[PDB]
Protein backbone atom coordinates (compact mmCIF):
# COMPACT_ATOMS: atom_id res chain seq x y z
CA UNK A 1 0.00 0.00 0.00
CA UNK A 2 0.78 3.53 -0.96
CA UNK A 3 0.69 6.29 1.59
CA UNK A 4 -2.38 8.55 1.71
CA UNK A 5 -0.97 12.06 2.18
CA UNK A 6 -3.06 15.13 3.06
CA UNK A 7 -2.06 18.79 3.45
CA UNK A 8 -1.57 19.29 7.20
CA UNK A 9 -1.05 22.13 9.66
CA UNK A 10 1.52 21.57 12.38
CA UNK A 11 1.68 23.21 15.82
CA UNK A 12 5.04 21.86 16.94
CA UNK A 13 8.48 21.41 15.34
CA UNK A 14 8.05 18.70 12.76
CA UNK A 15 10.75 17.35 10.50
CA UNK A 16 10.20 15.81 7.12
CA UNK A 17 10.50 12.04 7.48
CA UNK A 18 11.91 11.85 3.96
CA UNK A 19 14.58 14.53 3.72
CA UNK A 20 15.25 15.35 7.39
CA UNK A 21 14.65 19.10 7.00
CA UNK A 22 12.24 21.06 9.17
CA UNK A 23 8.73 21.76 7.88
CA UNK A 24 8.65 25.57 7.76
CA UNK A 25 5.71 27.96 7.90
CA UNK A 26 2.81 28.83 10.16
CA UNK A 27 0.28 26.81 8.16
CA UNK A 28 0.14 24.01 5.62
CA UNK A 29 3.78 23.28 6.24
CA UNK A 30 3.66 19.79 4.71
CA UNK A 31 1.71 16.57 4.18
CA UNK A 32 0.76 13.92 6.74
CA UNK A 33 -0.08 10.33 5.81
CA UNK A 34 -3.62 9.46 6.93
CA UNK A 35 -2.59 5.90 7.75
CA UNK A 36 0.92 5.89 9.26
CA UNK A 37 1.42 9.54 10.24
CA UNK A 38 4.54 10.14 8.13
CA UNK A 39 5.27 13.87 7.64
CA UNK A 40 6.79 15.15 4.37
CA UNK A 41 7.33 18.37 2.45
CA UNK A 42 4.89 18.85 -0.44
CA UNK A 43 7.71 18.28 -2.94
CA UNK A 44 9.09 15.32 -1.03
CA UNK A 45 5.80 13.45 -1.42
CA UNK A 46 6.66 12.02 -4.86
CA UNK A 47 10.09 10.83 -3.67
CA UNK A 48 9.15 9.06 -0.42
CA UNK A 49 9.24 5.33 -0.03
CA UNK A 50 5.62 4.39 -0.77
CA UNK A 51 5.13 1.31 1.44
CA UNK A 52 2.80 2.50 4.16
C1 LIG B 1 1.54 16.23 23.60
C2 LIG B 1 0.40 15.35 23.05
C3 LIG B 1 0.68 14.82 21.65
C4 LIG B 1 1.51 15.75 20.79
C5 LIG B 1 0.69 16.76 20.01
C6 LIG B 1 1.53 18.00 19.70
C7 LIG B 1 0.80 19.28 19.29
O1 LIG B 1 0.87 20.24 19.96
O2 LIG B 1 0.10 19.33 18.09
C8 LIG B 1 -0.92 18.42 17.94
C9 LIG B 1 -0.61 17.49 16.78
C10 LIG B 1 0.47 16.51 17.18
O3 LIG B 1 0.46 15.52 16.20
P1 LIG B 1 -0.92 14.73 15.82
O4 LIG B 1 -1.82 14.70 17.02
O5 LIG B 1 -1.64 15.46 14.73
O6 LIG B 1 -0.54 13.23 15.32
C11 LIG B 1 0.51 12.99 14.44
C12 LIG B 1 0.07 12.06 13.31
N1 LIG B 1 -1.00 11.15 13.65
C13 LIG B 1 -2.26 11.86 13.76
C14 LIG B 1 -1.19 10.17 12.61
C15 LIG B 1 -0.65 10.42 14.86
O7 LIG B 1 -0.24 18.06 15.55
C16 LIG B 1 0.44 19.25 15.41
O8 LIG B 1 1.61 19.34 15.57
C17 LIG B 1 -0.38 20.44 14.96
C18 LIG B 1 -1.80 20.11 14.53
C19 LIG B 1 -2.71 21.32 14.75
C20 LIG B 1 -2.44 22.51 13.85
C21 LIG B 1 -3.17 23.80 14.24
C22 LIG B 1 -2.66 25.03 13.49
C1 LIG C 1 7.16 30.98 8.97
C2 LIG C 1 7.51 31.41 10.38
C3 LIG C 1 8.03 30.62 11.35
C4 LIG C 1 8.32 31.18 12.70
C5 LIG C 1 8.34 29.21 11.25
O1 LIG C 1 8.30 28.55 10.22
O2 LIG C 1 8.68 28.64 12.54
C6 LIG C 1 8.76 27.24 12.70
C7 LIG C 1 9.60 27.03 13.90
C8 LIG C 1 11.11 27.16 13.84
C9 LIG C 1 8.90 26.71 15.00
C10 LIG C 1 7.42 26.77 14.68
C11 LIG C 1 6.60 25.66 15.24
O3 LIG C 1 6.97 24.84 16.09
C12 LIG C 1 5.25 25.66 14.60
C13 LIG C 1 5.25 24.44 13.72
C14 LIG C 1 6.24 24.31 12.80
C15 LIG C 1 6.22 23.07 11.91
O4 LIG C 1 7.42 22.33 12.11
C16 LIG C 1 7.41 25.23 12.58
O5 LIG C 1 7.52 25.38 11.17
C17 LIG C 1 7.41 26.67 13.14
O6 LIG C 1 6.42 27.46 12.48
C18 LIG C 1 4.18 25.85 15.67
C19 LIG C 1 4.38 27.32 16.11
C20 LIG C 1 5.26 28.21 15.20
C21 LIG C 1 6.80 28.07 15.28
C22 LIG C 1 7.29 28.23 16.72
C23 LIG C 1 3.09 26.89 15.38
C24 LIG C 1 2.90 27.20 13.90
C25 LIG C 1 1.85 26.79 16.26
ZN1 LIG D 1 1.75 6.05 5.30
ZN1 LIG E 1 11.35 16.89 2.85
Amino acid sequence: MPHRFKVYNYMSPTFCDHCGSLLWGLVKQGLKCEDCGMNVHHKCREKVANLC
